[PDB]
């Protein structure tokens, strides 16, 4: 029997949002600056825990050093950092108008096998509403976004871990929250499918492996497409089949 409903988080779920993307967007621009830096995957790991992304160039900076264009003086060096920013969030913009930002493994497959199936396809994200709009229609284009509402920033107050938007999905598409399979990527999300009282399937991203998954229904690496298939929407529907302790 397959789920009423597959939800979807966006950020590292449909795209590898930050390792692919932001990332990138940083990279792009000191480029175009001509400050001679760059943001591997690693390091972004890192820099993704300090602050926001003036936070975290700011930081950046005042440890390893000021680029040489940089002002000397503070407060033009936070106006400095303020320009880059902006940059910053026009290109990523355009990086998923362009199309230049990649589906994770297997994401349009299993869409396709929900959408073909009968199966109703939302997208639950605490992104902003413009982003998460753009990643569907941009990516994984406008038939199928369509078919797929979007549950995004600001629709619901109370924010991942609270299950506020998931239980709105399900209110919204008129299903059964027990016939949800949630697809998320780190404990955060996780919590809050659980406490929507879904089943959720975690594809880890490049930020989140190391997360706390116990909780999880399942866990994987990514979907994947054949021929290396970690799993379809037959194995979510599978997986409403619970295993209680009699
Ligand atoms: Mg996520």
């Amino acid at each position: 029997t397959l789920p009423s409903a597959l939800l979807f988080d966006c950020d590292g779920v449909l795209v590898d949002t930050e390792k692919d993307g932001h990332r990138i967007s940083f990279n792009d621009t000191f480029k175009e600056r001509d400050l001679n830096v760059t943001w591997d995957v690693d390091l972004y790991g890192e820099l993704l825990k300090i602050g926001g992304g003036k936070e975290r160039m700011t930081a950046y900076f005042n440890k390893v050093g000021w680029p040489e264009k940089a002002p000397k003086d503070e407060a033009e060096r936070k106006e400095f950092i303020a320009g880059l920013h902006k940059q910053k969030t026009e290109l990523f913009m355009v990086l998923i108008e362009k199309k230049l930002l990649p589906l994770r493994p297997g994401v349009a497959k299993l869409v396709d096998q929900a959408l073909t199936n009968g199966v109703k396809v939302a997208v639950c994200s605490t992104s902003n509403e413009k982003a998460v709009s753009a990643i569907v229609s941009c990516l994984l284009g406008p038939e199928r976004a369509e078919k797929i509402k979007i549950f995004a920033g600001d629709v619901v107050p109370k924010k991942k871990p609270d299950p506020a938007i998931y239980n709105l999905a399900a209110e919204t598409l008129g299903v059964d929250p027990s016939k949800c399979v949630v697809v998320e990527d780190s404990a955060i999300g996780l919590a809050a499918a659980k406490a929507a009282g879904m089943t959720c399937i975690v594809t880890k991203s490049g930020y989140t492996a190391d997360e706390d998954f116990e909780n999880a229904d399942a866990v994987f690496d990514c979907i994947g497409d054949p021929p290396e298939e970690r799993f379809d929407l037959a194995f979510c529907g599978s997986l409403l089949r619970k295993q209680f302790v009699s």
